[PDB]
DNA sequence: CCAGCGTGCAGC
DNA sequence: GCTGCGCGCTGG
């Protein structure tokens, strides 16, 4: 399963081989720019290229980082978190977990495994290019 | 100048 | 259901 790319550029076209990467993007992009959240997002990957690190970390520091988008304190405590229950909890799907909600879910659901049929999303973004699907999935296959 | 917004979410 | 979190960007 590889998510076509689109004419509008989701980041998460780009990370779906990595559900943990694409899911921290979503955090991201929470009430946030993409503008201004992709470019700290490698920064941030940088630092933490992982999970299993992400989740060791000071959340001081992730919230250094993350200052100039907003939400600085919030996001950087669900970051880690949401790391340590990516790898320890029992999950199927990733609302299951702190920090991520339908948003999170759907954009899960539709980039990291097959299930876009099935996703009926409320977010914009992610609506154009899950309606934009619907009408090019056979002209692409 | 400065109010409205940005690919939300958890807590209540 | 509502609210706090929060910066920089935008455009009249
Ligand atoms: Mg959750």
């Amino acid at each position: 399963w590889t998510p076509p790319r689109s004419p509008f550029n989701l980041v998460q076209e780009t990370l779906f081989h990595d559900p943990w990467k694409l899911l921290i993007a979503t955090i991201f992009l929470n009430r946030t720019s993409g503008k201004m959240a992709i470019p700290v997002l490698w920064k941030f990957l940088e630092k933490y290229p992982s999970a299993e690190v992400a989740r060791t970390a000071d959340w001081r520091d992730v919230s250094e980082l993350l200052k100039p988008l907003g939400l600085y304190d919030l996001r950087a405590k669900t970051i880690v978190k949401f790391s340590d229950e990516y790898l320890t909890k029992q999950w199927k799907y990733p609302i299951e977990l702190h920090g991520i909600g339908k948003y999170g879910n759907d954009s899960y659901r539709i980039f990291c495994v097959n299930e876009w049929k099935q996703v009926h999303p409320e977010n914009h973004k992610l609506n154009k290019y899950h309606d934009w699907l619907w009408e090019n999935h056979e002209k692409l296959s």
